[PDB]
Order: structure tokens, then C-alpha cells, then sequence
């Protein structure tokens, strides 16, 4: 805190730089945080009659926090550009924090109509656990971003948690956490607050695409020296008799050849179409879906496993859950049309992961003898074996930055399913409330809990830097690559820029891998 | 949700001191704590009165 009411407590820095090896960041948001469920916890439980996987139990606070998890927050779309287009691989270093500016307003509904004026000597309290004490929501890809485009003001969202349940009903570990147990700082309107975080080693987000399939690692000029069998019978006569021959693998065969690799595994997904025309008539939407079965209780996969999506000259097709899928500007809740909605495709990862919508492969059903023909059938789902290679995730724009790997035993692989980076300490989580003002006490003491409080909401300004870490590309490729361009030809209105009434909206996902490397 | 301690009267002669709803028995216990709103006078007349206030701005803290 310092010197207020009448000095402000901070500047806009807000700005971006680029050093030539790290990137900064900087934004600066304006808030408005009003005051939940009248300054009380409540648990909260879900209907009396509901399906078995719909249940829960869990409690709703009165504070309210702050979540920038989302790249949009930190990038401009230039500025995304000159990391896409020119960069190999990027990660998040560093960041800061603060909270500066804050002012305090009462509110009097006298009559018909409302008046605000200045609390001087009102606070509000702020704190960070930042030793990972709390349930955490974040990564959980919720709404309450920091806007996208500078100029909005957005309203801070309210905190909640969940617990362990039977039905609609507790369980006796079931925990619950009380947030005015934890120390916080209190702000009065000159004071400001500020904290600094320091990001876990994590590995490079892969930008590059592939130029080579795993299907084609080798020259076709020259002959493998190893055999493989060719031909199981022979034409001895007009009755043909078994001889086993073998073969050497060359550039007129290629499907035949030996490799030290296989593509990654698959959990498999039901495919559906664009054209409305193509898809069958009927509900299949929960039946068809793929999921997985915990405690009695199935729950959908969303992202699933990373897979290429629509296999090759068919764009048509994407599978059932298995991609991203984002809203354009003003988007209903529930039950919105195909063109409301921006689809993700991934095609890049061909050359590595398979295709969502198909199987693995096929393996060997029985053992053949002279009365009895082979058989196979076909895998649907595939674990990890040996020697297996795959990519992630797109993180795209608008997508989730990262997100906290559970405390466990054991995991494989940490990253996560929707996209960027796993961290076992992520950025702690900020809270903030409105500290409560009694009303006019009765002059007989009491002893009951006060029902009464001025109403009352408060604002300010909130500012967030990150400091992130490049990987240059270094390529011997001679013809040019592929980049992100936008659209030369005339229109109504530019992409990625307000309308005549002041709305901002983004047209398209932004992915960014582009720039080709060779596998 | 008893009571943490008690002051010993003070006495001649006591046996044992510990109380008996529970808890620690202190000859010098936490002091209390006392705290009042201060009175502000509400518009007093032209001419000298000298009885005493019987008006104040009402409110609390």
C-alpha cells in the first residue's frame, strides 16, 4: 500500500517487446467485482431427480478470482504472428502480477431509482495460496477471461468448489474449505498489491508440422537387404500346393517394408459431417459417444487422446468429441446451429498420430493349420508399446494455456488433453472479496447473526506480465513454407477488429504450428 | 465451546484454585477490553443553557 485518495497507485505499462530470444508481455484490464450470496458460504448439491452421472455435492463461496489461462489474454493477433510464422517451439518462463487503483462504491435504492457515491473507508482483501491448499478450478476452461481486446471491462467471477459425493449426498471425507481461514491483505483505496511466480522447467510446445510420414522414413533407390515373405502359395498345377516364398522390400513395395517405429495409440472416436444430408437420422449423441466408466458413472471423453482429425481429401468429416469446437461472437448456450460454431481441424499430425475416426490396425485371431484359414480383426484401442512416437495438441489462440497435473502415485506423460503445459506448481490462484459493512445495529444486544449489510460493489484496474521463451528454426529447406496471411480481398469489415457498432470478435481458430520441420 | 478461564476472587484462604465449570484458574486473568462511541452534541441552542444534552447524532461504528 502507499499514499491515496487523490495519488493513483499505479501506471499502465501494458506493452510488448521482443529481445531477439525471450518475448514479454504485458496487459492491463479494467474490473468489477460485486458481492456473492449476501457474504456467506452455502453448499450447493444438484437436483432431486437427475441421472446417476449428473450428481454432485460441493459449497459456494462469497470470493471471486482472477483467471487469465488463455493465450488471447497475452497476444494481440500480430503479435501471435511473429511467433507462429518464425519460431520453432516457445514456453512460458516467467510472469507478474498485480492489482492497483482500487475504489470502493456504495449503492442506495431509495425510490425508484438507484444512487451511487464513494466508500472512502471501505476495503477490500486479496490473497494467493500459493501453496496449492485450495481445490483448483482453474484449467477447467470456464468463462471470466480477461478480455481479449484491450478497451472491455469484464466482471470477476465467482469461486466454488466440489467434493466427494454419494448421489446427491456428502460422504463423510467430503472436505470443506473456509476461505477466511487463509491470511489475505487488505486494501483500502490507495493501497495496490502486487505478487511474482516463477514457472517449473517444462518442455517446448512443438509449432513446427512434419514434412516427412512415418510411412516414408527411408530412400526408394535402394533395396533393403532384409526378407519378409511374400507369397504364400504356388500354381504347381491347376490345383495350386503351399511353397513359402521371400521377397527383398524395394521402392515398387514400401508397404512391406521393416521400420523401427510405430504410430501412437488410439482410443477411438464415431465420426459425423458437415453436410447435414450425409449424417444418419436419429439420436446418437450420448448413445454413440465413447467414454470412459469411473464409480458407476460415465463420463463423456471431450478432447480424448491427440489424433489427426479428418484423415486425408476428406474435410467433410471430423470426429464426434474428438476436436476443440469455439463459439463466434454472441453465442446461446445450448442448442446453437453448425455455422455459430468455429470447429478445429487438425490435420497436421498425420504423419505421427492416426486418425481419429479409424482403427489402429489389425491383428492375428487364431493360429492357421492345414484345415483351418486365417483370421484378424481390427483394434479399436491401443495402450502404449515400445517404440512409439506422437505429437500433442494444438494450443491454438483462444485455448487454454496450461493446466496442473493431479497429485499421484504415478502418471505417464504429463501434458494435457486440451492443449499447453502441464505444471505440478501452476500460477497460485488469486481470490478476492468485499470485505462486509454492518447496517445499523439494534440498540439492544442481540447475539443472532447480522442479516443486514450496505450494498455495496468496488473496481479497479488489474495488470499481468509473462515472460516467454523462444526457439529459432534453423532449416536448409530451399522452396518457401506455408504461412498465415489475411485475406487481401476487399470486405465489409476486417478480420479481427471492431464492427460499426463497437463489438470485437475473432472470425477464425489460430492455430500454431506452420513452419515445417523434417522427421 | 466451555469457557477457557476464570479469575480467582480474591480471598484470605481458597483451596485448590482450578474453577469448576472448566478450564484455568488466574489470579491475573486477560484484562478486559472496553470500548464506546464517542458523543457528538447535535445543534445546540442560541442562548446559554447549562442544563445538560439530552440530543446527539446517532450512529455507530
Amino acid at each position: 500500500g502507499a499514499d491515496g485518495v487523490g495519488n493513483s497507485s499505479g501506471n499502465w505499462h501494458c506493452d510488448s517487446t521482443w529481445m531477439g530470444d525471450r518475448v514479454i508481455t504485458t496487459s492491463t484490464r479494467t474490473w468489477a467485482l460485486p458481492t456473492y450470496n449476501n457474504h456467506l458460504y452455502k453448499q450447493i448439491s444438484s437436483q432431486s431427480g437427475a441421472s446417476n452421472d449428473n450428481h454432485y455435492f460441493g459449497y459456494s463461496t462469497p470470493w471471486g478470482y482472477f483467471d487469465f489461462n488463455r493465450f488471447h489474454c497475452h497476444f494481440s493477433p500480430r503479435d501471435w504472428q511473429r511467433l507462429i510464422n518464425n519460431n520453432w517451439g516457445f514456453r512460458p518462463k516467467r510472469l507478474n502480477f498485480k492489482l492497483f487503483n482500487i475504489q470502493v462504491k456504495e449503492v442506495t435504492q431509495n425510490d425508484g431509482t438507484t444512487t451511487i457515491a464513494n466508500n472512502l473507508t471501505s476495503t477490500v482483501q486479496v490473497f494467493t495460496d500459493s501453496e496449492y491448499q485450495l481445490p483448483y478450478v482453474l484449467g477447467s476452461a470456464h468463462q471470466g477471461c480477461l478480455p481479449p481486446f484491450p478497451a472491455d471491462v469484464f466482471m470477476v467471477p465467482q469461486y466454488g468448489y466440489l467434493t466427494l459425493n454419494n448421489g446427491s449426498q456428502a460422504v463423510g471425507r467430503s472436505s470443506f474449505y473456509c476461505l477466511e481461514y487463509f491470511p489475505s491483505q487488505m486494501l483500502r483505496t490507495g493501497n495496490n498489491f502486487t505478487f511474482s511466480y516463477t514457472f517449473e522447467d517444462v518442455p517446448f510446445h512443438s509449432s513446427y508440422a512434419h514434412s516427412q510420414s512415418l510411412d516414408r522414413l527411408m530412400n526408394p533407390l535402394i533395396d533393403q537387404y532384409l526378407y519378409y515373405l511374400s507369397r504364400t502359395n504356388t500354381p504347381s498345377g491347376t490345383t495350386t500346393q503351399s511353397r513359402l516364398q521371400f521377397s527383398q522390400a524395394g521402392a515398387s513395395d514400401i508397404r512391406d517394408q521393416s521400420r523401427n517405429w510405430l504410430p501412437g495409440p488410439c482410443y477411438r472416436q464415431q465420426r459425423v459431417s458437415k453436410t447435414s444430408a450425409d449424417n444418419n437420422n436419429s439420436e446418437y449423441s450420448w448413445t454413440g459417444a465413447t467414454k470412459y466408466h469411473l464409480n458407476g458413472r460415465d463420463s463423456l471423453v471431450n478432447p480424448g487422446p491427440a489424433m489427426a482429425s479428418h484423415k486425408d481429401d476428406e474435410e467433410k468429416f471430423f470426429p464426434q468429441s474428438g476436436v476443440l469446437i469455439f463459439g463466434k461472437q454472441g453465442s446461446e448456450k445450448t442448442n446453437v446451429d453448425i455455422e455459430k460454431v468455429m470447429i478445429t481441424d487438425e490435420e497436421e499430425i498425420r504423419t505421427t498420430n492416426p486418425v481419429a475416426t479409424e482403427q489402429y490396425g489389425s491383428v492375428s485371431t487364431n493360429l492357421q493349420r492345414g484345415n483351418r484359414q486365417a483370421a484378424t480383426a481390427d483394434v479399436n484401442t491401443q495402450g502404449v508399446l515400445p517404440g512409439m512416437v506422437w505429437q500433442d495438441r494444438d494450443v491454438y489462440l483462444q485455448g487454454p494455456i496450461w493446466a496442473k497435473i493431479p497429485h499421484t502415485d504415478g502418471h505417464f506423460h504429463p501434458s494435457p488433453l486440451m492443449g499447453g503445459f502441464g505444471l505440478k506448481h501452476p500460477p497460485p490462484q488469486i481470490l478476492i472479496k468485499n470485505t462486509p459493512v454492518p447496517a445499523n445495529p439494534s440498540t439492544t444486544f442481540s447475539a443472532a447473526k447480522f442479516a443486514s449489510f450496505i450494498t455495496q460493489y468496488s473496481t479497479g484496474q488489474v495488470s499481468v506480465e509473462i515472460e516467454w521463451e523462444l526457439q529459432k528454426e534453423n532449416s536448409k529447406r530451399w522452396n518457401p513454407e506455408i504461412q498465415y496471411t489475411s485475406n487481401y480481398n476487399k470486405s465489409v469489415n476486417v478480420d479481427f477488429t471492431v464492427d460499426t457498432n463497437g463489438v470485437y470478435s475473432e472470425p477464425r481458430p489460430i492455430g500454431t504450428r506452420y513452419l515445417t520441420r523434417n522427421l
